[PDB]
């Protein structure tokens, strides 16, 4: 009941965050029952929107609905209430104000890049009754969350996949603008190169395998300290080769131990053998030869010569048994064949998939640092669109189009951003504000060249946070078809790339959508390479691949196709942030802390911010939260 509305909220239940105490001391630092009280009014609260965030949740509302003796205390009701309102944890996306906002706007905050990071922050300011205004280079907002929609075909290049519901704030988003979020089924056959499926014991087989050597790779980091090599940081690519290698090395010292083992039992036989052939000697000179007392002793030492040959004529047939089975018990001669390597590659390249960059890029220690604050429940995608987000947080918003920022200038006495029409150059436009928040890419924030420059230059802590990170890529074919003509229960299948450098060219498949769609994945080194393909060959490969599976007459010529190129795309540059070998978590949280010239004046959220939710959309609409919080405490 209560206690999972603050599950919901990512908070813990029976304790107060740093940040309550923070705002709290006379709670914290006051008797446990005044805490006890505090935490129940929050989690309340926290409940009260939840069962209906379509409708803004006021103070009044908040004690009407209260317990009974809770709501006595309205001093404590209304902190609460604020403090929640403030962060974005009770009154944020998109809902229904029952009190209109005021005419009179109490500061000007100019916001450049309209994605779900800057829609989030603007609402929230604009809730809190300040001017604000977005700049957004391209001609739709959303950003990352991009959809593309022609006829009956809806796909997203972007971003596609809630990643489970519990704790995360796009389930309120979901309620408020109706996403329709679907399930996807866990079952992915693999396909060799030549189009015959991989049998389940061998698809197993490496599946398995490819845990047990990322586990290695985890112990090597965190119980042996593997992490400096050589004055260089280790990368997971890295420790991955070195944690092979020694699994090939087991497979050889145990292929030599069986190889000893069987030329000791050869060289034992061979030396009965010559044993054997001495006592036949012996037995077929003693079968040549008182006299009748002579004959009795010869008789006598034969059937005693010719018993000594039994005893090891059972021996010979003992260790021959041995021998055989040696022979027909070795260890495997190699711990991967060619075909083993090219699906474990496979699985390398869904890694690769995952977090957008090449494993060799990976900083070993901490690129799953996030991994603690996953959210529970069944991953899904969006049939109605991803887009449908983004568009739905932008009604009712300042939003400039088509407007890029080139220059950002910030003092102690106000701010400045110029910004170019990109439909027509010579248009320039100036424009005035208070403060500014950046939630311009990573990919953006790295150009070598700049195309944004800031006047102050940023600082060198911002400026080797971001050239430390890393900031991946990731692209996507969509492929709409007029029937269906894959397996309806498979959302997923995979395409096993013939060479290690290639694997995740075109690995991975989604049949997901309900109407007649496929999304061909390319991941890894291969992403950055094939945005310099043509679509119509890149179509032509994935249609090569696909007619492999299934026969060529089966597969039509498609309707319609779309690729996107992330990484030349020029308001992206890349898909999402990568924990890079050099960087680590805290260099998020140093991407999100502000610059000052005195008070602060420009601001930073977006994607590459968030320490916990990093490269996902609710990392940005949190970190969009965040922002407004600080900005309305400074200028409030
Ligand atoms: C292929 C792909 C798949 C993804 N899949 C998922 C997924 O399944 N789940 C998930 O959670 N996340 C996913 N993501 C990541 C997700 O999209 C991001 O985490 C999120 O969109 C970040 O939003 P943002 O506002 O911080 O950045 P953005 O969405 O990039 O917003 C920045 C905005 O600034 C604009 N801009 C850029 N330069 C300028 C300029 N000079 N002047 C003005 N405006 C400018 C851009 O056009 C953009 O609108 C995916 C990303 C990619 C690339």
């Amino acid at each position: 009941g209560v206690e999972g509305a603050a599950f919901q909220s990512r908070l813990p239940h029976d304790r107060m965050t740093s940040q309550e105490a923070a705002c709290f001391p006379d709670i914290i630092s006051g008797p446990q029952q005044t805490q006890k009280v505090f935490l129940f009014i929050r989690n309340r609260t926290l409940q009260l929107w939840l069962d209906n965030p379509k409708i803004q949740l006021t103070f009044e509302a908040t004690l009407q609905q209260l317990e009974a003796p809770y709501n006595s205390d309205t001093v404590l009701v209304h902190r609460v209430h604020s403090y929640l309102e403030r962060h974005g944890l009770i009154n944020f996306g998109i809902y229904k104000r029952i009190k209109p906002l005021p005419t009179k706007k109490t500061g000007k905050v100019i916001i450049i890049g309209s994605g779900v990071s800057g829609l989030a922050a603007a609402r929230q300011l604009q809730s809190f009754g300040m001017d604000v205004t977005l700049l957004e280079a391209r001609d739709r907002v959303g950003g990352r969350v991009a959809t593309f929609r022609k006829g009956n075909y809806v796909a997203d290049l972007g971003a596609m996949v809630v990643t489970g519901l519990g704790g995360n704030p796009m389930a309120v988003v979901s309620k408020q603008v109706n996403m329709e979020l679907a399930k996807i089924k866990q079952k992915c056959p693999l396909y060799e190169a030549n189009g015959q499926a991989v049998p389940k014991e061998k698809d197993e087989m490496v599946e398995q395998e490819f845990n047990r050597l990322l586990e290695a790779t985890s112990y090597l980091s965190h119980q042996l300290d593997f992490n400096v090599l050589n004055n260089k940081p280790v990368s997971l690519g890295q420790a991955l080769e070195v944690v092979i290698q020694l699994q090939e090395k087991h497979v050889k010292d145990e292929q030599i131990e069986h190889w000893k083992k069987i030329v000791k039992t050869q060289e034992e036989l061979k030396e009965l053998l010559n044993k054997m052939v001495n006592l036949k000697e012996k037995i077929k000179e003693l079968h040549q030869q008182t006299a009748e007392f002579l004959v009795k002793s010869k008789h006598r030492d034969l059937t005693a010569l010719c018993k000594e040959y039994d005893e090891l004529a059972e021996t010979q047939g003992k260790l021959e048994e041995k021998l055989q089975e040696l022979e027909a018990n070795p260890p495997s001669d190699v711990y991967l064949s060619s075909r083993d390597r090219q699906i474990l590659d496979w699985h390398f390249a869904n890694l690769e998939f995952a977090n957008a960059t090449p494993l060799s890029t990976l900083s070993l220690k901490h690129w799953d640092q996030d991994d603690d604050f996953e959210f529970t429940g069944s991953h899904l995608t969006v049939r109605n669109g991803y887009s449908c987000v983004p568009v739905a947080l932008a009604e009712g918003l300042d939003i400039k189009l088509n407007t890029a920022v080139r220059q950002v200038r910030y003092t102690a006495s106000g701010c400045e951003v110029i910004a170019v029409n990109t439909r027509s150059t010579s248009q320039t436009f100036i424009y005035k504000c208070d403060a500014v928040l950046c939630t311009l890419p990573l990919g953006v924030l790295k150009q070598q060249p700049p195309a944004v420059q800031f006047v102050p230059p940023l600082p060198e802590w911002k400026t080797s946070a971001v050239q430390r990170m890393g900031f991946g890529n990731l692209n996507k074919v969509v492929l709409c078809f007029d029937r269906v003509f894959w397996d309806p229960s498979v959302n997923l299948f995979g395409h096993v790339g013939s060479t290690t450098a290639s694997r995740g060219e075109l690995f991975l498949f989604w049949n997901l959508y309900k109407a007649p769609i496929l999304l061909a994945l390319v991941a890894g080194e291969a992403a950055g390479i094939m945005e310099n393909i043509s679509d119509d060959v890149i179509v032509g490969r994935c249609l090569a691949i696909l007619k492999g599976i299934f026969g060529s007459s089966a597969v039509p010529q498609p309707k319609e196709t779309v690729v996107s190129r992330w990484r030349a795309d020029p308001w992206a540059r890349g898909s999402y942030s990568y924990v890079a070998a050099g960087s680590s978590g805290n260099d998020y949280d140093l991407m999100a802390q502000p610059i000052t010239p005195p008070i602060p004046r420009l601001f930073f959220a977006g994607e590459h911010t968030i320490r916990n939710y990093p490269a996902t959309v609710h990392g940005a609409l949190l970190s969009g939260l965040r922002e407004a919080g600080r900005i309305a405490d400074q200028f409030l």
